[PDB]
DNA sequence: TGTTAACTAGTTAACA
DNA sequence: TGTTAACTAGTTAACA
């Protein structure tokens, strides 16, 4: 049973449970203390970067705006993000970071590094050649979702 | 460079995913709708007679989704019950008459998903096949 | 074992 | 655009 579709199907497999019912992969578990969702964290990971509006880390993290609307009035509540009301001439709601939330918000960068570096450890693994050869399975399947 | 791409797999299939625990390609064809989660219920049925407990022991979900999942079934009258020869307390479930064409299908519909992961495999040549087909194992380490 | 209830993190729809 | 309300398919925990 060792086919090759049967390869690929077991590994599709494998992922969903690990996820369990998230929305990410990243290895280990987050370095603040079981504080909120993954997909609360990472909306603070994009604020760091850059302050947004709701349709925009709706777009980001391919959620709708409902659970957008959710997410941050949890982080509201947490006083983790502050909004900007649309008071001014400005019409935008922008919501920004906390001080007490910058913190939590490089542990999810760097958790996203390590992941990555892992995966950047299982990389370099193989030849250079038979990296190419990986790159071009990836973009193969990943079509096969669309 | 390559961990991005892992990554971007990765991530593309979190959407393709949504709410459905397993990932199958193409809309399901199934004559009356359910979620898959119900249909792949209809599936393992088929297979063998099952309890509660086993069902939720092969879905990897909880007793209390399959509660919910069997009453939604059962609300279309596709399964039935029936006690174990061993202990009468113990409730078995088994597809009734309805129930195996779209049991039927949705194992159409893991085929014709396997189809489909083989065509693209087939397209690499079996030097570049086994190549690949351990580095899925090489990525299946870091989830066990 | 498996049922309930209370909860969660997402969905669609309607609507200012 | 983005909040809210009604929904959904899962979860954990208590206990029939
Ligand atoms: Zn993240
Ligand atoms: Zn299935």
């Amino acid at each position: 049973g060792m086919s090759l579709a049967n390869q690929i199907d077991q590994f599709l497999g494998t992922i969903m449970q690990f996820a369990e019912n998230k929305h990410e992969i990243l290895l280990g578990k987050s370095e603040s203390d079981v504080k909120l969702t993954s997909t609360q964290e990472h909306i603070l990971m994009l604020l760091a970067e850059q302050i947004s509006t709701n349709a925009k880390i709706a777009e980001k993290l391919k959620i709708s705006p409902a659970a957008v609307t959710k997410a941050l009035k949890k982080l509201q509540e947490q006083e983790l993000i502050k909004s900007s009301r649309a008071t001014n001439d400005e019409r935008v709601v922008l919501w920004s970071l906390t001080e007490k939330a910058v913190p939590v918000a490089k542990e999810h960068a760097t958790h996203h590094e390590k992941t990555l570096s892992t995966y950047q450890e299982l990389g370099n693994k193989f030849t250079d050649e038979e990296q190419e050869v990986i790159s071009k399975f990836l973009s193969a399947l990943t079509e096969e979702f669309q």
